[PDB]
């Protein structure tokens, strides 16, 4: 029975060919949302767009890469071909290697701060003003709960989630005047395909026991509070982050 | 367009009759929770209770006391002769002195204590194993921005709300195996009839320059995350604080 | 060498006859501050005095029960007659019962909101002006890790050390004027005389596994913290929620 | 009278030529701690040491840039040389453009990201092993209140800091086995040689209206916090963010 109230625009999910976008993707676009789903594999971000229209929805796909800033800039000008763009989903995000601080790769580090965090930057300078210049609306960006708390061995991981917060922060502070709302949400360990296919049992209990609920989340339980904070129904919601984590960070 | 999914159950809304409680209470019902308003103010109670059946909804009052342990009880089996109970939201709530610390008087620190912490908790012992033989559900208290930061001359509402933060957590964390999901919501400052009946001009302009959307919030606004939040697209949701606040906490 | 900018003042510490209380009031004696050690245990606090007074320090006992309002003010006239009252520490607290929130009996839940939450309030009460009154200083209020995050079926005494950080909050807001600053202090689990008597060698290593220290905490480690924050090397510390946890709400 | 168990090691402190980093830098070795002071201005460090060695202590200056990875364990070296390096603070800061996220420009983005993020992760790397080999230690990170909320214009600078929290709570779990211990500060606004030159009154009195203590802070009342969390001390203290803000965060 879930309906967003997110029709009439054009939402940007970057990252939406599979897992939690591929689900943003979708509740945004039964919704009525026009969804241009970026992501740096085409044949994913082409498989999730295909889903939406057989459904009955609109959407378009745009393969490229996100720490290109100039990527920013043509998903904001595609988006608003379909519709007005007020709802930007910045989604996309690696894990990055499993090392302590001290032994982490200097590229690795730098490559999770780029596209975890300054990915997401350069994707906000080009929203901001265009769902402003749209009557306002909204940027949800995907931190984790790893934004409030650390996780051995994903430094860099945590470090850029943590970042997000911030960024949110100084962006909803600073539209507002525009009515452009931005939120961070952060989900706890959710069963993607990198989950189902790589993680060994062991692995999974573990995870499982610290969360509340005993389980991992699924991709459409992150999706619905995406849509929500991305829709009408959240005009107050601004500056603040919103985990869906199963009671992760409650002990 | 905004609909939750919350049908085939009943609701406790605690201060349903007015404000954000009635709010919340109207949109519960217009997407097919059978609500059960209590109130202190029957006359109130009664008159949501008849804006929700006139609109083809479902809705019974019980007007009474929650500081009364026994008034919690008698709700759940008022509302289990709807629906299977499966929402609770405890918003009944006072402002309480204005007054500091030192000068608080002691009667006006308890009762405020009494209701805003002490009448939560006694719902939640009646809510909690009634929602869990219901095959689980949600429970939403509501605490406020005043359960993160303070507010001068209002510190039992404060410390109480504080408190609501805590209880929220532990009955999460104590429940989740029954699928029982606990979570807090926090309004910034609100129009209520409280609000626009008696706060003077240049009170409005101050608590307005405090939330940078420049204006206080409205019920609706507080309602929407509060039925997301109950509703079965929130099923990864526990444990956790919300806030609805305009940006006030983001500075 | 730690040495605590304290002399010149007296400093109330309640609890102060055993544990972690008996630390802070010990290393704050060490420092130079007149210590009035006040307990329900008349034997404990006699017993703390003594060790301050054989090693060259200054103190008095007051026995009796923080839960009673004039038993603040007397122990703030009992500190003044040693020197000026600068600083307290409202430590006194109690478990309370083991039992899930649906289950928590109601006596339990009043006893441990009274001592843990409304002993504080009466504290303050009298704390707050008198510490004005000399010239200003510093409230430590303990509270816990369970200020910030959950633990099942000790509801209460999460809910009322949640509630200290929203009174701490308010006060430092109200009486930063007059110089009076107000802190929390959040100690993880520590081995006291309780853990050291009573807990059972599975318990130990389950919380030891929760801190990434790997052990519990000493009262030496809580007590430099405590004496710290109500030293004049914090004067700009208000507000604020300290935690001394070994890294239990890290992760 | 306050004096810090901080004698018998050496410590790095960047930034230390001026401002917070001075009076670091000063209070660190009027304590024994033989310091390694680090700063860009070769000018400001040595005229540091000098001030340490005059007053009878023993320090060293190193002058050079944070960014580079290699002067992080240039830094590391030569402070191992004076005493083991048990204490590493990463103070260097830029404050960056004052930008709207849209507007800001992405070499000032960078910039600040490199100094204010990558520079501290930089110096860990070489810290966190050299600190674990003589024993363990402690690593303060200088983050700022806007580590957890907000400040127009200024998005580069907040996400860094926020970034910082996730970085100290990330090397504080990986490294607590080896009993180094990693803590964030957060100042309030202090009044630096920055602030008194530069600022104009309008400026200042906004400032110092959102701290609840009326007034900026000093420089010697956060370098106190830093030489608390250095010491032995604060043996329990590790991973938590520690705020020096005057009640600004409180509301
Ligand atoms: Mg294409
Ligand atoms: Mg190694
Ligand atoms: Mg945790
Ligand atoms: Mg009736
Ligand atoms: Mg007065
Ligand atoms: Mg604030
Ligand atoms: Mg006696
Ligand atoms: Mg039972
Ligand atoms: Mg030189
Ligand atoms: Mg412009």
């Amino acid at each position: 029975m879930a309906q967003y109230d997110v029709a009439g625009r054009s939402a940007i999910v970057t990252g939406g060919g599979s897992g939690i976008g591929r689900a943003i993707a979708l509740t945004l676009a039964a919704s009525g949302a026009a969804v241009l789903v970026t992501d740096l594999n085409e044949e994913n971000a082409n498989a999730v767009v295909a889903e939406i229209s057989a459904a009955g929805g609109t959407a378009r796909a745009l393969a490229g890469d996100v720490t290109d800033p100039a990527f920013a800039e043509a998903s904001v000008a595609a988006a608003n071909e379909l519709a007005p763009l007020r709802i930007a989903v910045n989604n996309a995000g690696i894990g990055g290697a499993a090392a302590p601080v001290g032994d982490y790769p200097l590229d690795s580090w730098r490559k999770v701060i780029e596209v975890n965090l300054n990915a997401v930057f350069y994707g906000m300078q080009a929203q901001l003003d265009a769902i402003g210049a749209n009557g306002g609306g909204a940027i949800v960006n995907m931190a984790s709960i790893l934004g409030s708390v650390g996780f051995a061995n994903y430094s860099a991981y945590v470090t850029a989630k943590h970042a997000l917060l911030g960024l949110t922060q100084n962006a909803a502070l600073e539209y507002a005047g525009k009515n452009v709302r931005v939120v961070a949400v952060g989900p706890g360990f959710i069963r993607t395909p990198l989950v189902a296919s790589n993680m060994d049992a062991d692995t999974l209990a573990f995870l499982e026991g610290k969360h509340a609920l005993g389980r991992l989340g699924e991709p459409e339980e992150v999706a619905s509070l995406v849509a929500f904070l991305a829709s009408d129904a959240a005009s107050f919601i601004t500056g603040s982050y919103h985990l869906v984590d199963g009671g992760y960070t409650a002990q």
